[PDB]
C-alpha cells in the first residue's frame, strides 16, 4: 500500500477511537486522543481504560482494528525519516 | 497457514484466556473476555490483572501461547481489509 | 541502515524523550529515562505517566517517534550478540 | 539460530530476569518470575514495577536484553505448534 494511504487508514483508527472513549466513556476529546494513542501503539499505561461493558467491547474492537494500522504506519514513517 | 485456521487458533486462545481468567480468578466472562484481549495484544492496562499464584501461572502460559497467535491474526486481518 | 547510525538514532530518542518528562511532567532525570525507555519499548506499567495536556502531547510525539526507533535497534543488537 | 538455541537464550534471560528484581526489589521468586513475562512480553500491566533506582536500571537492561530474544522465541514457538 502507498505510505499515504496507510496514513489516511491511521486517521481513520485515531477518529474512531478518540470519538468512541469520548462518547462512552466520557473522558475528554483530549484525554481521548491520548487513550486511543496509548492503546494502538501497545503502551497501554492504564491511567485511563474502559470501566463500562460497552467501553469494554468498543476497547476490544479498536484493539483488533488498530494495533496492525498503526504498526504498518510507523514502519512507514520510519522509511521516509530515515 | 490459510487466514481462516489462524482465525480458529485465535478464537482458541481466546476461548482459553477468558475461561481460565474466570475461574481462576474469578473475574465475570466479560472482564475476562476483555482482559484476555488486552493481554494478548500486549496493552496490559493493568486495571485487571492475577492475584494468585495459580493465576500468574496461567497468565504466563496465555503470553507465550496468545502474543505470537494474536500478532499473526492481525497481520491477517490487514490483508483482507487492505 | 548501519547499526552504528541505528545506535545514534535511538540515543537521540533516548534523549529528547527524557529531557521532555522531565520539564514537562518535572519528574526527576533517572525517573525520565527509566519511563522513556518503559514507553518506547511499549511496556507502559503506568508507574509513571503525563499528568498535563502538554505532556500528553508530548508523549503522543514520543510514541510516534520512538517505538519504531527502538524496534529496530532491538533487532540489530540481536545481530551482533547472538 | 537453531530454535533449541534461542530457547535457551530466552531461559537466561528469565534467570537474569526473574533473580534481578527479587534480589533488587525484594518480591518474592514466584512474583518476580511472573513480572519478567510481563515485562519482556511488553504486556506490562503494572501490578509490579522497580521502585529503586538500581531497579529501574535493572530493568532498563532486561528490557533491552530480552524483549528481543522473547519475540524471536514466540515467532520460532508459533512454527514447531502450527
Ligand atoms: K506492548
Ligand atoms: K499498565
Ligand atoms: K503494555
Ligand atoms: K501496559
Ligand atoms: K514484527
Amino acid at each position: 500500500v502507498p505510505a499515504t494511504r496507510i496514513l489516511l487508514l491511521v486517521l481513520a483508527v485515531i477518529i474512531y477511537g478518540t470519538a468512541g472513549f469520548h462518547f462512552i466513556e466520557g473522558e475528554s476529546w483530549t484525554v481521548s486522543l491520548y487513550w486511543t494513542f496509548v492503546t494502538i501503539a501497545t503502551v497501554g499505561y492504564g491511567d485511563y481504560s474502559p470501566s463500562t461493558p460497552l467501553g469494554m467491547y468498543f476497547t476490544v474492537t479498536l484493539i483488533v482494528l488498530g494495533i496492525g494500522t498503526f504498526a504498518v504506519a510507523v514502519e512507514r514513517l520510519l522509511e521516509f525519516l530515515i
